[PDB]
């Protein structure tokens, strides 16, 4: 059917919220955070992090209807940014926009706490 449950109707607006999020400049800041790269192209990422996650593993994740509440969604979320600020630097633009990010996706699921 392509009539989504209420639950998936709520675990796709969380997801999109934090997916389409545009600053004051237009700039996507989930742009960086769709696919992780390869250790070659990371080199100390794998090493350091031990769950690696990005924001395809959760879309398909979402898709395959394998989240059975919205805190497990929260959960990805929050073990991805947890990464992006561990392996990058404070003052690194990605961990500001982790941050920010973070946010977006407390806000949006707090005020669908009602839905
Ligand atoms: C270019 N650079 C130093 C880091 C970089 C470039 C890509 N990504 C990162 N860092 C991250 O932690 C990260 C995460 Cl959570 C998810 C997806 C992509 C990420």
């Amino acid at each position: 059917s392509k009539y989504m449950t209420p639950m998936q109707q709520k675990l796709n607006e969380v997801y999109e919220a934090v997916k389409n999020y545009t600053d004051k400049r237009g700039r996507r800041l989930s742009a960086i955070f769709l696919r992780l790269p390869s250790r070659s192209e990371l080199p100390d990422y794998y090493l350091t992090i031990k769950k690696p996650m990005d924001m395809e593993k959760i879309r398909s994740h979402m898709m395959a209807n394998k989240y059975q509440d919205i805190d497990s969604m929260v959960e990805d979320f929050v073990m991805m940014f947890n990464n992006a600020c561990t392996y990058n630097e404070p003052e690194s633009l990605i961990y500001k926009d982790a941050l920010v990010l973070h946010k977006v996706l407390l806000e949006t699921r707090r005020d669908l706490e009602g839905d």
